């Protein structure tokens, strides 16, 4: 029920489900987690770990190398299994059965993204069935509110005015820092902006997004950078050798309108763990004082109508339990829906379709869905063109157009309108490519 700041052995008894809420950078990831890993060995449980992104995996292999943990891109009790949140909820979806782990560690459980919330569901059930322990590992479990928390060394916050959009004058405090900066901004699309500002001004900027994680985080490791641009994903365990934070407080929410469209609400501000997180970037070298937080607004606890959690519960509709069982949400996540158990779940077939335009054609889930439950099959691509004209997707104030692999250039005017899809120029590009029947190279 309540968090605990030491992991003890008794937390690994079957029907146990312990919070670690450790403040940030007090080493949950590196020194905690080890020390359970090893206590996991030596009572031959069969244990999985989850870390939130490749990068932050990849981190833990080498960290646990002389262990016997297996990395996994997509055992028994001699070998412990490593995996992103998504590549476990992933698994789960697939006809063939997750080895039963009675014991799961979760890093950076804070992870609001639907498969991590699915997979915090999922795991918090099989626990409550009494089949397995659980840790979730996070400074800032669900429902915390404060934005402030403990930090290895102090960190002077100031609220201040943080740009939105390029300025051409003004902000010097920005420019003026001679440091490294991690700048939160609440969407690709804004974050393109201001990098493309600092860039004017002679700042080396690297960009990080979802979808560029893996490859543009190697480029922070280096001593040749001075601004981060990055979304909310850098909230995940991100490691930056950096002084100061900028915050603009805000997010995107992705808003299901009355269960027939997808549109991203905002900016708005962030709920108190996604702003402690962000703050928890710096601050965390215990020798080194002067680390800055500057801040551009207030927080908000996230409100009923967040798409991630409906979508979560459209995975967990889609989830082997036993017999008939379906998984819960996880109890303090579980009032952010209105939908009731069981009401996703598709037949065989639309079920490996919802899941082949999630992984494959790279659609968000409430999109998948509604593709896959109104029978369509994942090569038939027709329903990007025969939307409502509402739904015409627009490239530069212009209708945007693709050449279909059928020979036909067509307006791009979805069935189902979800506002990811085209929220910004690389979005846009994938989902014109999947409209075209074409698909890029991983
Ligand atoms: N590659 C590294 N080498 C040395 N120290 C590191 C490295 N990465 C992180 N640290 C430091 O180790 C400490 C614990 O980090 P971590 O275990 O990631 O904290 P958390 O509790 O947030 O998971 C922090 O002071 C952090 O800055
Ligand atoms: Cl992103
Ligand atoms: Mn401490
Ligand atoms: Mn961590």
């Amino acid at each position: 029920e309540t968090p605990v700041e030491c992991f003890e052995p008794s937390m690994l008894k079957k029907k146990q489900l312990t919070v670690l809420d450790l403040h940030p950078g007090a080493g949950k990831t590196r020194r905690v987690l080890p020390e359970i890993v090893r206590e996991a060995i030596k009572t031959r449980l069969r244990t999985v770990i989850l870390a939130p992104t490749r990068v932050v995996a990849a981190e833990m292999e080498e960290a646990l190398r002389g262990l016997p943990v297996r990395y996994m891109t997509t055992s028994g009790t001699e070998i412990v299994d490593l995996m992103c949140h998504a590549t476990f909820t992933s698994r789960l979806l697939q006809p063939i059965r997750v080895p039963n782990y009675n014991l799961y560690i979760m890093d950076e459980a804070h992870f609001t993204d639907p498969s991590s919330i699915a997979a915090r569901g999922y795991i918090s059930t099989r626990v409550e069935m009494g089949e397995a322990a659980a840790i979730f590992m996070t400074a800032t479990p669900p429902g915390t509110r404060d934005a402030f928390p403990d930090s290895n060394s102090p960190i002077m916050d100031t609220e201040v005015e943080v740009p939105e959009r390029a300025w051409s004058s003004g902000f010097d405090w920005v420019t003026d820092h001679s440091g490294k900066t991690v700048w939160f901004v609440p969407s690709v699309r804004n974050g393109n902006e201001i990098a493309a500002c600092l860039t004017k001004a002679g700042k080396r900027v690297i960009q990080l997004s979802r979808k560029t994680f893996e490859t543009e985080f190697q480029k922070t490791k280096h001593q040749e950078w001075d601004f981060v641009v990055t979304t909310d994903i850098s909230e995940m365990g991100a490691n930056f050798k950096a002084d100061r934070v900028i915050d603009s407080r805000r997010c995107l929410k992705p808003v299901i309108l009355d269960g027939e469209r997808v549109i991203l609400a905002g900016p708005m501000p962030v709920t108190h763990a996604s702003a402690a997180q962000r703050r928890g970037r710096i601050g965390r070298n215990p020798n080194k004082p002067g680390d800055e937080y500057l801040y551009g607004g207030g927080c908000a606890e996230t409100d009923e109508d967040h798409a991630h959690w409906l979508e979560a519960r459209m995975l967990l509709d889609n989830i082997y339990l036993q017999d008939g069982l379906i998984a819960s949400l996880y109890r303090p996540e579980a009032d952010k829906v209105a939908a009731i158990e069981g009401e996703f779940k598709l037949r065989t077939e639309q079920r490996k379709t919802f899941v082949e335009l999630m992984k494959r054609g790279d659609l968000p889930v409430w999109l998948a869905y509604q593709v896959a439950s109104a029978g369509i099959t994942y090569t038939d691509r027709r329903w990007c063109f025969d939307g409502t004209t509402n739904n015409t997707i627009m490239e530069d104030s212009v209708p945007a157009e693709v050449w279909t692999r059928h020979g036909e250039k067509r307006v791009l005017k979805p069935r189902w309108m979800d506002a990811r899809v085209c929220s910004d120029h690389a979005a846009l590009k994938s989902f014109k490519e999947f409209a075209a029947g074409k698909r890029a190279a991983a």
